[PDB]
């Protein structure tokens, strides 16, 4: 109440606020949530934070409806420190092309635009860096990495950054593909980041601490060798080679939560171990007469979120459900609950196939009813990942199937030179007459922001990923594709990052068995010239 400095956090009650609050408490501060302007007064607020996630309009409409515009402007005029995060940063601008009718605080007179997806995957999902400059602030280090997850940004050109400079704005730039954009801003008492510091591990914790203590630490005296090693070479569009750690969350005989078939601390402690070992992301595969509110998976997320300052993904059970009391609970509401519990992204499996089939039936259109459509409209494409389980099917020619085929280097049994990948549902138990090409393209059109490409037939083989499958899906969509299933050693990650256009690599069993840690994979990739996040607490 006064035993530690209080940080007021504006809470529009949407999305993951667990990470930010836990990050602030971890730094030795007390959090005071401000859900309504009655919850805070200017004079008694010394540190204000304006977090935001999701669709621009979805956030700003909520924020202004609750009556926060005046109290935010008044607080800013008081000259006291304010920090905006993500949409919190975007709210300082004139508006965003994402929500054309929404307005912004207009401190920066231009609107946020969408990244050019003709040259690179959109949304940008990953670890980018701030371009070296003489006017960085709050410890922003060009040789460290921060986690960005967005489709929209304040894309810069010579005129805009000059006007900003003449305006007295200090800008931290970043580049994705050939486009330069605002990573962070600083003018007088206003500080804001496009990246999520609470999702950027220690490097992110440092930025938050630097804002709270109002300090701009000099960046470390890096050696010319370290600089050449740590600098962004703009390989992979400027994003590091993203290593994802995955674990299952099962229910055992005693009704407890486990990761392995026979033995809720276990899934939580393994997630913490993954983070502590360099995981850039932690994915939970939820395979567990319980009311929603009491879904233990949500407790796993809430507990994991206390110390894991990296993106958390949850897959399984994110669908229209019927609660114990018959309450009809939409996928959107189920997702919102997981998000508020600590998840940053939800993975859609079975319903994605249903959505894709309906998509083609309707003449390559969505009716806005799919969980892909509802969750992405509210939280953006970046909050939705599609879990695909393809199986190779050989054919003599494109004439033997309705589905899109590709010429393979590995001919079939009867000498077939072409193949398509058939998609499965219900944990891979049922096949559908839908190819992965058709499935991913439809899901992308419906608003999916990422594809989790599992290679069933490679699952548990520890022989590497299905390279042709990765390339086939990369040819199909423009959204980021995660290579999954088959990884056993660090070389498998190297092979995926150098021989395919894979946007990320996920590991499960190899990390769970302790054969290798994420850092083992990273050290190996590092040694081979690839750029990877190397951050520790
Ligand atoms: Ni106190």
């Amino acid at each position: 109440g006064s035993h530690m400095p209080v940080v007021h956090v504006i809470d529009v009650e949407s999305g993951n606020l667990q990470s930010l609050t836990n990050a602030i408490e971890h730094l030795g501060y007390e959090v005071q949530l401000v859900k309504s302007p009655k919850d805070f007064n200017i004079s008694g607020t010394s540190r204000l934070i304006l977090p935001g996630v999701g669709n621009y309009g979805h956030f700003v409409d909520n924020l202004f409806n609750r009556g926060f515009e005046k109290p935010i402007r008044e607080y800013i005029e008081s000259g006291k420190p304010i920090m905006g995060i993500c949409v919190g940063l975007q709210a300082l601008f004139a508006g965003s092309v994402e929500s054309p009718k929404s307005t912004g605080l207009n401190y920066i007179d231009f609107k946020l635009s969408r990244f050019d997806d003709s040259e690179k995957p959109v949304p940008e999902i990953g670890w980018n860096s701030c371009i070296p400059s003489e006017n960085l602030f709050f410890g922003l280090d060009p040789y460290k990495r921060y986690y960005f997850v967005h489709s929209f940004a304040a894309i810069l050109n010579s005129e805009k950054k000059k006007n900003l400079e003449n305006d007295g704005w200090k800008i931290a730039k970043a580049k994705y593909g050939s486009e330069e954009f605002i990573a962070a801003v600083n003018k007088n008492n206003i500080f804001a980041t496009q990246f999520h510091p609470e999702k950027s591990g220690k490097a992110g914790l440092n930025v938050i601490e630097n804002f709270l203590k109002q300090q701009s630490p000099p960046i470390p005296n890096y050696s010319a060798e370290e600089k050449e090693l740590l600098m962004n070479d703009y390989s992979n569009y400027g994003l590091t080679r993203r290593i994802i750690a995955c674990l299952d969350v099962r229910t055992n005989d005693q009704g407890d939560l486990v990761v392995t078939k026979g033995d809720l601390g276990k899934p939580v402690q393994l997630a913490q171990k993954y983070y502590q070992q360099g995981a850039d992301e932690v994915t939970f595969l939820n395979i567990t007469d319980c009311p929603l509110k009491d879904t233990p998976m949500l407790e796993v997320l809430k507990q994991a979120a206390k110390t894991v300052f990296v993106p958390l993904t949850v897959g399984g059970g994110i669908k229209d459900i019927v609660d114990v009391d018959g309450t009809k609970i939409p996928a959107l509401e189920v997702a919102s609950l997981y998000f508020r519990s600590g998840a940053d992204k939800v993975s859609i499996g079975t319903d994605a196939v249903y959505a894709a089939e309906k998509y083609y039936e309707l003449g390559n259109r969505g009716d806005g009813t799919s969980p892909i459509e509802t969750i992405s409209k509210a939280y953006g494409a970046q909050a939705v990942v599609i879990s695909v389980d393809p199986k190779r099917v050989y054919v003599n020619s494109q004439a033997d199937t309705k589905n899109k085929v590709f010429e393979t280097e590995y001919p079939g049994p009867n000498g077939e030179k072409y193949c398509w990948y058939q998609c499965t549902i219900k944990g891979g138990r049922e096949s559908r007459d839908l190819g992965v090409w058709e499935l991913t393209r439809a899901c992308e059109a419906l608003g999916a922001g990422e594809i989790l490409l599992n290679c069933i037939d490679k699952d548990g083989s520890n022989s590497g990923y299905d390279l042709e499958l990765i390339e086939h899906v990369k040819d199909a969509v423009k959204i980021p594709v995660i290579a999954s299933s088959g990884a056993g050693v660090p070389e498998h990650f190297e092979e995926a990052f150098l021989k395919t256009r894979a946007d990320a690599c996920l590991g499960a069993g190899m990390f769970h068995r302790g054969e290798f840690t994420v850092n083992d994979v990273k050290e190996y990739l590092l040694e081979h010239g690839l750029k990877v996040r190397m951050d520790e607490e």
